[PDB]
Formats: C-alpha cells, structure tokens, sequence
C-alpha cells in the first residue's frame, strides 16, 4: 500500500523528468533570477518581438516564409507549434503510466485526445507569472501587457491562463507534484467515445492515491492541498472549451496547403 | 480510534445534516422510497404525455405551480413556468440553509450574496439529482413524476432543458451517496472562494477548509469501500458547471424566441453577468 504509492510516485516523477525538457523548477528559478547566470530575452513591445525571432532563433514557427508578415498572427501560429511539441512529449509521458500501453489503442487515443489542453495549461503556468510567460525552451519571457496588447480575439486568448495561472501556481505545487497530478488527468474515465472505463478509473484511483500521499509528504503543513487541487481542474475545463471558443472565433481571420493539415 | 481532533468534525457533519433536514422538505431518502415503491401511500401520479399531463392537474396539487395566470396556450412554456417558480423556493432553502453554515454569515455580506450567487443553481442541481432516475423526475414535492421521454420532447428549446440534467444525475447518483452526505458537499459548494468578485476571499477559504476536512471524514466513515469517493465526488464539480453553464446559454436564447415569457427577477440577478 504505501509502499506501491511512493513507488508509483518516483516513477513518474522520473518519467516526467524525461519527458519535460523545461521544468517547474527550471522555469521557476529563471523567473526569479536564481541561479542559472544567463537572463531570458524579454519580449515587452514590437521592436522587441521583431528582435526577438533573431536572437532566440524561434525561427521554427517563424520560417515558413510568406505568412511571416502580421505579429499577432505570426504570433498565434508559433503557440500552436510549439503546442504540438507538448503533445508530443505528453503522449511519451502517459506511455510511462503504469497501465496505460495496456489499454484498448483506442482508448489511449481518446484519454489524449482529451487530455492534452487540459496537460498544456496546466504546464503553461508553470511557466509563467503574474506578469509574463516563459518561451522558447527559457530563453525569452512575453510580457503579459504585450499579450493583452494583440488586435483582435488575438488579446483575449492568454488573458484568462493568466487568470488561471496565478490562482493554480498559489498551490505552491512542484514538478513532483504535478507529474502525478497530470497523470489523473490523463486517466479521465469521462472522455467522450471511451470503450473500457473500469481500467481507467482503476488505475486513476491509484493515481488518485499516490497523489494523496505525495501532497501530504511534500505539504505537511498545507491543509486539503488534495481537495484544493482537484477543485482546479474546473478551472481547466472552463478555460479549455473558452479557448476552443476563440478558434472559431479566429476562423475569420488569416483572409501553406499542408501547414493547415499538420494543425 | 477517533481521537480529540476528528471529533469536531463530526459535530460539524451532524450540525449540518440537521439544517439540512431541516431546511429541505424532500430529503433524498424520502425521495428515493418514492421512486423505489416500497410503498402504497407514498405512490406518485405518472406523466408522460398530454392524457396525463391533462389529468395532471387534475390527480395532483401543484407543487410545480404555474402562476402567470393559472394557464396559458402553451404547455411546454406551462412546465418551464412551472420549472421555474420552483427553482426559486429552492433558492429560499438553500439560502436559508446556508445560513446555518458556521461561520457564513459572519462574513462581508457582499460577499454571501456572490457565494450565493454562483453557488445556487450548482446546488439546485444536485439536490435534483436526489429527484432522478434514469426514466425520469419527481415533481410536486413527491407527488408526481415527469418522465424523462416527455420532458425530451416538449418542443424546439424546451425540449433540451434537461437532458444534461439527467445525464449527470445518471452518473451522479452513481456514488450512491445519501443526504448527510450532501449536507457536507452542499457547504462546500457554496463555501467556494473561487465565486466572481469575493472581496475578501481567504476567510471563506478557512471554511471550506473545515468543511472539506468534514466531507473527508464523513465519507470515510460513511463508505468504508468506497475507495477515493472524496476526489471523486470533488471531480463532479465540473458536471456541474458546464450544467450550469449550458443552461445559461439555453435561457438566453429562450429570451428572443419567447418575447412574452416572465423571468423571476432573483432568477435573474443570478445570472446577470454570470
Ligand atoms: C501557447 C504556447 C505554448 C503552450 C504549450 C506548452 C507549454 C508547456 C511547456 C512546458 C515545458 C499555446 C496554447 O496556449 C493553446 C494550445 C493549444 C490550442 C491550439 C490547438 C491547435 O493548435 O491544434
Ligand atoms: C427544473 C425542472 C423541473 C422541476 C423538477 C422538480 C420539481 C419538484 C421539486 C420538489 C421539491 C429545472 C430547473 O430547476 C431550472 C433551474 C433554475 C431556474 C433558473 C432560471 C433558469 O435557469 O431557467
């Protein structure tokens, strides 16, 4: 018993240690100016976003040269890119979750398909504080004034994580927290279309569990920590379905052929 | 065992189990002997249809009362009214229950009206579940069921009023929980902290603290082998806002279609920009 939980609870701590190139800790100790002897080049305003492609060579999202021509738009593109990445590296991670490969494929496919955004935000605010967010694997911080500061929905989209960062980050959690954490999410027996529920929520019990325990060692001194961060993921839902809004609110925009696919 | 510490909480469990009680004529028991029919007295008169529906008002009181002149031409609009003048006596006893919350009415008085607020219709729908079963829903204080087929019909709107309504119910009242229970939960519910412009949030986190640790205990005792029911029960509140929201939305469209139709006034400062 809590023997398994405090097993379980390395593991994927180890795992998402491999799996989560910047993590909580990392990002927070930039942020801050501890120990890391190389400050991040901050986007505040447009000379600085038109500085910062060369320089922080994101020039990922960046290239795809013609359609390379309106900030808030070059922008957006370069948050879905590196979106990708994260989905990327989030399916790794649940293969690492005891349980999960061993699954109905189809399954597997919905529980990420529905967990992704909820793993991305999530991440997101660890990375980012009540006055900016961390970008290009560290090496550069947009302000959040800059954000607000977008034309059209394009201003509305980082405002409310912002929102919910803040609150979510007051938990105070970290990286072994949230490994754990993330896995719940993952092994959500309420995802639309699944086929085997009784395994999921067999195994996010235990996820349950192991989280438990990991929040009381970890936070003695916090009180229902657990209940706390449970109460968050309405915040998730919520600031998800919002985001989801926008995108179609946003499909009255960019007005290649293969670009769009890969999206 | 049970020592000191965890004997304040159970006073607090049983404090509120009794508000409960008493602030709330249809507990979930009675609820359920109703619709399981271990009884011959306590046997409600079926709708699921015009006939019925007609034999309606003629077979059962009204605890459902449509009073924008007694009727009108339209029955599904007739049910809604219905629907409505009831969710507001909810609202009264959920208030008044609140009330006997320690602590929650020495608080900024803004503040309780917001918790309110935002806390009444997630409440209303869970005391609703306690009303539900997979074929459908208790009406006039137990007197009546509407059918689930019924309601799904209705009309254009109205017809979709409460299917997301049932579909948590269905897997809701999965937890199998019973009234004390929902005392603790309800208490949590309002006691959010996270409700649109608290001015002063952290003393009613410092409530929710204890009635969280309240809801932990009472559930441990209560369902010895009900592995994790806590976080599960703590996870139905996002049903429970998207039910809320998606209702929202639903009035809003109603109030274009239905130029005549009357909205309660405390029903609607709920919503203003909620
Ligand atoms: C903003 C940009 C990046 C967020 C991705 C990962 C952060 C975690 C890093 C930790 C090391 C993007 C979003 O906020 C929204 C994401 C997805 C929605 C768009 C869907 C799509 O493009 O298909
Ligand atoms: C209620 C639909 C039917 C009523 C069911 C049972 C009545 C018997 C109770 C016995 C104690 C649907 C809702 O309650 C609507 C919720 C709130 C009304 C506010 C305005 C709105 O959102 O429509």
């Amino acid at each position: 018993e809590s023997a398994d939980l405090r097993a379980l609870a390395k593991h994927l701590y180890d795992s998402y240690i491999k799996s989560f190139p910047l993590t909580k800790a990392k990002a927070r100790a930039i942020l801050t100016g501890k120990t890391t002897d190389k400050s991040p080049f901050v986007i505040y305003d447009m000379n600085s976003l038109m500085m910062g492609e060369d320089k922080i060579k994101f020039k990922h999202i960046t290239p795809l040269q013609e359609q390379s021509k309106e900030v808030a738009i070059r922008i957006f593109q370069g948050c879905q890119f590196r979106s990708v990445e994260a989905v990327q590296e989030i399916t790794e991670y649940a293969k690492s979750i005891p349980g999960f490969v061993n699954l109905d494929l189809n399954d597997q496919v919905t529980l990420l398909k529905y967990g992704v955004h909820e793993i991305i935000y999530t991440m997101l605010a660890s990375l980012m504080n009540k006055d900016g967010v961390l970008i290009s694997e560290g090496q550069g911080f947009m302000t959040r004034e800059f954000l607000k500061s977008l034309r059209k929905p394009f201003g509305d989209f980082m405002e409310p994580k912002f929102e919910f960062a803040v609150k979510f980050n007051a938990l105070e959690l970290d990286d072994s927290d949230l490994a754990i954490f993330i896995a719940v999410i993952i092994l959500s027996g309420d995802r639309p279309g699944l086929l085997n529920v009784k395994p999921i929520e067999d195994i996010q019990d235990n996820l349950l569990q192991a989280l438990e325990l990991q929040l009381k060692l970890n936070h003695p001194e916090s009180s229902q920590l657990f209940a706390k961060l449970l109460q968050k993921m309405t915040d998730l839902r919520q600031i998800v379905t919002e985001h989801v809004q926008l995108l179609q609110v946003i499909k009255k925009t960019e007005t290649h052929p293969l670009l769009q696919e890969i999206y």
